[PDB]
């Protein structure tokens, strides 16, 4: 199945946040209607923030996570929790290898802000 597609609201601020677990440098690109709106670039084994953004939702809503290492894409994994109705978080894991660890590189999209 498709993963780390996600329709958020229509017209929406989110925040998204990449950390790394991997000795590959991991590329994450945010896509909001199929353009990219977003790039985070780094390589940590220890949980390092690589990127966080604030980006806006547009008219589809639609969100797409997207993983590389060395120009590879990664197998993702992801879900989307709702909390209380109102609370929202976009989640998205990747494996980069064989391990099967995936969290190579895990991305995290949260809405509301403010
Ligand atoms: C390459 O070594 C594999 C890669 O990096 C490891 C340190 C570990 O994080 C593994 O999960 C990742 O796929
Ligand atoms: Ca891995
Ligand atoms: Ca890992
Ligand atoms: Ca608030």
């Amino acid at each position: 199945a498709t993963q780390g597609v996600f329709t958020l609201p229509a017209n929406t601020r989110f925040g998204v946040t990449a950390f790394a677990n991997s000795s590959g440098t991991q590329t994450v690109n945010v896509l909001v209607n199929n353009e990219t709106a977003a790039t985070f670039s780094g390589q940590s084994t220890n949980n390092a923030v690589i990127g966080t953004q604030v980006l806006n939702s547009g008219s589809s809503g639609k969100v797409q996570v997207q993983v590389s290492v060395n120009g590879r894409p990664s197998d993702l994994v992801s879900a989307q929790v709702i909390l209380t109705n109102e609370l929202n978080f976009a989640l998205v894991g990747s494996e980069d290898g064989t391990d099967n660890d995936y969290n190579d590189a895990v991305v995290v999209i949260n809405w509301p802000l403010g």
